[PDB]
């Protein structure tokens, strides 16, 4: 047995996959090279501030024909779509107008204009988004965003399409024992290596830590922990702190009663879309909404530092910090 890893700056972020395995070096270091290529490559698909992506070339297409879209994009929008709809718009992935706004004001540390806001709220109506796909043999996917100005953004859930990605190739690989950590979104596949054959040891931080050390450790296997969180990234102005993540009904950053929600799934995918769903949604509608889907676990971060963890999970729960409580 011997241990990998491999570490690069890409996506925006950093990127690191650590791999146990007894099979020949040389098909580990073969994998690896395949998970960076992938990721360089995807970056250029769904990437919503840049200028030169798939996804770019969609948006600037809002108001227009249908694009004939690969079958690897087509499926994360429908998967978008499907949370959008579950979750009552919570999470929705055409609030391009919106966060492209307030993006602006993070580089120049501004709030939007009133009613500037309020015309960009006109132009996120994700059920606007049309995907089509003809039955026979080898018939294009298409996408026509049909409201003028729509604007996709997937910043929830591509990380956690990409560490699916990730783990498709892992195992295409024949590999079976990875941790992968797209900028803080973790894929946990199989178990690790003390042989000793453990679960991963997975970290949620302090939500207002250097993010050095976690708070909490959370023992899992071939499970996914996704955790989003009201400051994670924001800017401050006039003693006011304004966050990346969007409630559609108010176009401002959700005013929510957490501190962070983590989703722990099957699909990474999935508890992407979810954590951030949650954390609109605040703690009673999202374990009403959780409630949907059996399959997955959840674990909220309050202001006043209890946690509270679903069934499935409470008992693989560790506090590392004593500041924070787990109620049981
Ligand atoms: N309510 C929302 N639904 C979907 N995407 C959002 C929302 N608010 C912000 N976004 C975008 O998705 C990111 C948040 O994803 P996450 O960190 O996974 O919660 C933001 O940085 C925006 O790019
Ligand atoms: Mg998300
Ligand atoms: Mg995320």
């Amino acid at each position: 047995v011997r241990e990998y890893s491999r570490a690069e700056l890409v996506i925006g972020t950093l990127c690191r996959v650590r791999v146990y395995s007894k099979r020949p070096a040389a098909e580990v270091h073969a994998a690896l090279e395949e998970v960076f290529t992938l990721l360089q490559q995807q970056e250029m698909v769904l990437s919503a501030n840049r200028d030169d992506s798939a996804l770019a070339a969609l948006n600037a297409q809002a108001g227009s024909a249908p694009v004939v879209v690969d079958r690897s994009l087509y499926a994360l929008l429908e998967r978008a779509l499907f949370f959008a709809e579950k979750s009552g718009g919570a999470f929705n992935p055409a609030l391009g107008a919106v966060v492209k706004l307030w993006n602006i004001g993070f580089d120049r540390a501004a709030v939007p204009d009133p009613d500037a806001l309020k015309e960009a709220l006109t132009r996120c109506d994700f059920r606007q988004v049309h995907l089509r796909a003809g039955v026979s043999v080898g018939a294009p996917h298409t996408v026509q965003l049909a409201q003028a100005g729509m604007q996709l953004d997937l910043g929830a859930i591509a990380k956690g399409f990409l560490a699916d990605k990730i783990v498709q190739l892992l195992t295409a690989h024949a590999l079976d024992s990875a941790l992968v950590d797209l900028g803080g979104n973790i894929f946990a596949l199989g178990l690790k290596y003390g042989a000793q054959r453990l679960e991963w040891n997975v970290g949620i931080r302090d939500p207002h830590g250097t993010g050095q050390k976690p708070a909490l450790v959370v023992s899992v296997r071939d499970c996914s922990v996704v955790t989003s969180g009201a400051y994670e990234r924001f800017f401050e102005r006039d003693g006011v702190r304004y966050h990346h993540i969007i409630d559609p009904v108010t176009g401002f950053p959700a005013h929510t009663d957490v501190d962070s929600v983590s989703i722990f799934a099957p699909r990474s995918t999935d508890a992407d879309a979810l954590a951030t769903a949650c954390f609109v949604l605040g703690y009673e509608k999202s374990c009403a909404l959780l409630r949907e889907f059996p399959g997955v676990d959840a674990l909220f971060i309050f202001p006043d530092k209890r946690v509270r963890a679903s069934a499935g999970i409470v008992d693989r729960v560790r506090v590392l910090d004593a500041r924070f409580v787990l109620e049981r």
